[PDB]
C-alpha cells in the first residue's frame, strides 16, 4: 500500500546475477542483496552506493563527499588496483586506471549486489563481491514523468522518463529517460556537472521472444573533488590542537576533472520450446576521461615526504602543519566489448529436475592512456593553520597552478596502453530433488593481457588460463526457512611485474559459506543471515630485502557474519536493516601481519524505517528515518593509527501528492547527515584521508503526465 512496500519485497526475491538463470534468492547457494527502483525512487541515492546502503558487508562511503566513483569494498575486499568491480546487465563495465564508467541510479531498474567469489559466472572477478545493475526497460503501460530538484550546495536537476509502445500489442515499445543535473561539491572551488540520456528499445515478435536495445550517454564536464587529506588536520588535531574544515579543498583553484560514457548494446532472449532457452548480452562502450588535478600528499612530517626538499627546508616543529602536495594531468580514452551467450536446458531425471546452464564469455578492454605526475617539489606547499575557526564560518579557495610547462626536474610523463582480453566457458545446473536444491558448476578462462609502456618503449605480457568452481546446497523448507551452504572460488590476474620483469600470477579466492534464508511465500519479509570463511591467496607483498619490486605468495583472510532484514511490520509501517561483522586478516605478508587492512570495519551496521498515513488530513504523508553505524577502522596497512566510528541519521518527508489529482505525482524533502555531523569517512593511509558528507537538503517534485 505505497510502491516500495510489500510489492518491492516480493519483486526482490527474484534475482538472476547469482545463477545467470531467473532464481529466487531462497534458492540461491550465496548472499546476494536487491535494490528495487520502487527503493531508490523513495530513498533518492545520490549514486548506487547510497542505494545499497541497508546491505551487508559493504562500505559504501569509504571516500567520503567525493561521488566520482561507485567504488565498493565488499567484505573487506576491492578489485586488483583499487578498480571497481561494476557490471551492468550482466556484463562488465571494464575500466582501467583512472578510466572507469558510472551509471546514474534514475536510468537503473535495480542493483544487485552478489558477496564472495563468482568468478565460476563472470570470470576474473576481485574476491568478496561484484555490482550488478539493470538498465530501466521500456514498460508495459504508459509512462510520462518529469522530475525536480532543488537543493543544498547549488543543486538543481531536472529529468524525464518517458516509456510507451507503438504497436497497441506491444511489439514495439521505447523508453528514454534523462536527465541534467549540477551542483557545487561540498569542497569549495569544486563543482559538478552532469547530462545522461539512454535510448531502450524492445522488440517482442511473440511471447517467446525479447530483444532489447539498451544504450547510455553520460558527459560530465566536472566531476568533482577526489582528492587526499592528511590524518593531521582530520583524525587528528594539527599542532594547534585545530583541524581543517570539512569544505577544505587543497586542490589548485583551477583543477579540472571530466568524463564521458558512451554504450551501445542490447539483452536478448529466446525460448525456443520447453527444454532450451537462449540468452545473449552483448555491448560496446566508448569511454573517455581527463583531469588535471592538485592533490595533497601528507603534511611534511609524514615518512612518505622524506626526499621532500620544500619539506626539509622547514623547521622541524613546522614539518608537521605544512601540507605536501603533489599533481597529475590525465587523458584517456577505452573501447570496451562483451559478449555473453548463454544455453539454459530445462530437464528432469527421474525426480530430479534440471537447469542447465552453458555459455559462452568475452570481453575485450582497451585503454590509452597519456598522464603527466608531478612527483616532490612539484608544487607548492600549504600552511593549514589559517585554516582556523574563521574557516569554520566560511571556506577560501586556493590559488591557480600552472599544469604545463611540466618541469622535467619535479615531473615526468606517463604513457601506456593497456590491454585485456578473457573468454571463459562455464557449465553450471540447478538440481532440484524436492526440497533439495543443489547448485554446482564450473568456469575456464582464457584471460591475456598485454601493456605497452610509450614512453619507455617496452611491452608487458601474459596469458592467465584458470579455472573456477562452486557447488552449493539449499534445503528448500515449506514454512520459510531455507538453510544452505557452498563454496566458491574465484581468480583475479595481477598487473603488476616483478623483479624478473614478469606479469606477476594471478591471486584466487576461497570461500566457505553457510547460513539460512527465511523467504517466507505468505508474509512480506525477507530475512538472511550467513557466516562465511573468505581467502585471497597470492596476494602481493614488499619484496623480504627491499627492492621497489613486489612478491607474491601473500595472503589474507576475511571471516565473517552478515544479517539482512527487510520487512513490512504493518500497512503503513516498513523497515530495512542489516549488521555485518567483518573479521579480516593478514595472514601471510612481509610488512604486515596479525594487521586489518585499511577502510574495513570490525562492525557496520544500518537500519530504516518508514511510515505512511492512509489515516486522517495526513492521508498520504511518508515520514522515515534511519540510521547508518560504521565501526572504527584502521587507516593504513601498517595499523599505525585508527579513524573512529561513525553514525549517520537520514530522513525524509513524502507527500502523495494523488490528493490534490495530481495521482502518481509527489513532493519530497531528503534530508541526509541530519544532525550534520563532522567525521572521517576513512583513510587508505596516513596521507589519504576523506572527510565524510556534510548535512545535505534536497527537495523533489517527480510528475506523473
Ligand atoms: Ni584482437
Amino acid at each position: 500500500e505505497s510502491a516500495w512496500g510489500p510489492a518491492a519485497t516480493i519483486a526482490a526475491r527474484q534475482s538472476a546475477t547469482g545463477t545467470k538463470t531467473d532464481t529466487p534468492i531462497q534458492k540461491v547457494p550465496q548472499s546476494i542483496s536487491v535494490v528495487t527502483a520502487e527503493e531508490m525512487a523513495l530513498h533518492q541515492p545520490k549514486s548506487v552506493k547510497e542505494a545499497l546502503s541497508y546491505t551487508p558487508g559493504v562500505s559504501v562511503g569509504t571516500r567520503g563527499a567525493s561521488n566520482t566513483y561507485d567504488h565498493l569494498i565488499i567484505r573487506g575486499f576491492a578489485a586488483e588496483g583499487q578498480s571497481q568491480n561494476n557490471y551492468l546487465n550482466g556484463l562488465k563495465l571494464q575500466g582501467n586506471f583512472y578510466n572507469d564508467a558510472v551509471i546514474d541510479p534514475y536510468m537503473l531498474e535495480r542493483a544487485e549486489i552478489m558477496r564472495g567469489p563468482v568468478s565460476v559466472l563472470y570470470g576474473k572477478s576481485s574476491p568478496g563481491g561484484l555490482l550488478n545493475m539493470v538498465s530501466k526497460r521500456p514498460t508495459t503501460e504508459p509512462l510520462k514523468e518529469v522530475q525536480f530538484k532543488a537543493g543544498t550546495d547549488s543543486l538543481f536537476q531536472t529529468g524525464f522518463d518517458f516509456s510507451d509502445s507503438l504497436d497497441d500489442d506491444g511489439v514495439y515499445s521505447y523508453r528514454l529517460t534523462g536527465l541534467a543535473r549540477s551542483a557545487n561539491a561540498q569542497q569549495k572551488g569544486s563543482e559538478e556537472q552532469r547530462y545522461a540520456i539512454a535510448p531502450a528499445f524492445t522488440w517482442r515478435p511473440d511471447d517467446k521472444t525479447n530483444f532489447t536495445f539498451l544504450s547510455y550517454f553520460q558527459n560530465e564536464p566536472e566531476t568533482g573533488y577526489y582528492g587526499w587529506l592528511p590524518k593531521e588536520g582530520t583524525v587528528e588535531p594539527l599542532p594547534n590542537g585545530k583541524r581543517l574544515p570539512t569544505d577544505f579543498n587543497e586542490g589548485a583553484k583551477n583543477n579540472t576533472y571530466s568524463r564521458n560514457e558512451k554504450m551501445v548494446g542490447y539483452s536478448f532472449d529466446h525460448e525456443f520450446n520447453d527444454t532450451f532457452t537462449v540468452r545473449q548480452n552483448l555491448r560496446f562502450a566508448e569511454n573517455k576521461t581527463s583531469q588535471n588535478s592538485v592533490y595533497g600528499y601528507g603534511v611534511c612530517s609524514d615518512p612518505a615526504n622524506a626526499y621532500s626538499k620544500q619539506c626539509a627546508a622547514l623547521a622541524p616543529a613546522d614539518k608537521g602543519h605544512y601540507l605536501a602536495r603533489k599533481y597529475v594531468v590525465d587523458d584517456e580514452k577505452l573501447q570496451n566489448f562483451s559478449v555473453d551467450t548463454q544455453l539454459q536446458s530445462k530437464f528432469a531425471t527421474g525426480d530430479i529436475d534440471h537447469t542447465l546452464l552453458t555459455g559462452v564469455d568475452f570481453m575485450r578492454m582497451r585503454n590509452d592512456i597519456n598522464a603527466w605526475f608531478g612527483y616532490d617539489d612539484s608544487v607548492p606547499l600549504l600552511n593549514l593553520y589559517n585554516p582556523s575557526h574563521h574557516h569554520h564560518h566560511h571556506g577560501s579557495v586556493n590559488t591557480d597552478f600552472d599544469f604545463n610547462a611540466k618541469d622535467p626536474a619535479n615531473s615526468g610523463p606517463y604513457r601506456i596502453l593497456n590491454k585485456q582480453k578473457q573468454t571463459g566457458v562455464y557449465v553450471q545446473d540447478q538440481a532440484q530433488w524436492d526440497k533439495v536444491l543443489v547448485t554446482l558448476g564450473g568456469r575456464y578462462d582464457w584471460a591475456d593481457q598485454e601493456s605497452l609502456n610509450r614512453v619507455a618503449g617496452t611491452t608487458d605480457k601474459r596469458d592467465d588460463k584458470q579455472f573456477t568452481w562452486r557447488g552449493g546446497v539449499n534445503y528448500l523448507f515449506d514454512n520459510g526457512v531455507t538453510p544452505y551452504f557452498s563454496y566458491s572460488e574465484s581468480f583475479e590476474p595481477s598487473s603488476q611485474v616483478g623483479k624478473d620483469g614478469n606479469i606477476f600470477a594471478p591471486s584466487k579466492g576461497k570461500q566457505y559459506e553457510v547460513g539460512v534464508k527465511y523467504v517466507p511465500e505468505d508474509r512480506p519479509i525477507v530475512v538472511t543471515g550467513a557466516v562465511y570463511n573468505l581467502t585471497k591467496t597470492n596476494n602481493l607483498m614488499a619484496d623480504p630485502e627491499g627492492s621497489f619490486f613486489s612478491v607474491e605468495g601473500g595472503e589474507i583472510r576475511a571471516r565473517g557474519v552478515e544479517i539482512e532484514a527487510k520487512a513490512a511490520l504493518s500497512a503503513s509501517v516498513n523497515v530495512v536493516g542489516s549488521y555485518t561483522y567483518t573479521d579480516a586478516e593478514y595472514t601471510t605478508d612481509t610488512t604486515y601481519k596479525g594487521n586489518t587492512p585499511a577502510q574495513v570495519p570490525k562492525h557496520m551496521a544500518s537500519l530504516w524505517a518508514d511510515y505512511t498515513f492512509f489515516d486522517g488530513p495526513l492521508s498520504g504523508l511518508t515520514l522515515g528515518t534511519g540510521g547508518r553505524y560504521t565501526g572504527s577502522s584502521y587507516g593504513d596497512p601498517a595499523n599505525s593509527f585508527k579513524v573512529g566510528s561513525y553514525t549517520v541519521v537520514d530522513a525524509l518527508v513524502r507527500y502523495d501528492l494523488a490528493r490534490v489529482g495530481m495521482a502518481g505525482s509527489n513532493v519530497a524533502l531528503h534530508v541526509n547527515n541530519l544532525f550534520d555531523r563532522e567525521y572521517v569517512a576513512s583513510c587508505f593511509n596516513t596521507y589519504g584521508c576523506f572527510w565524510g558528507a556534510e548535512r545535505q537538503v534536497v527537495a523533489t517534485a517527480t510528475f506523473r503526465f
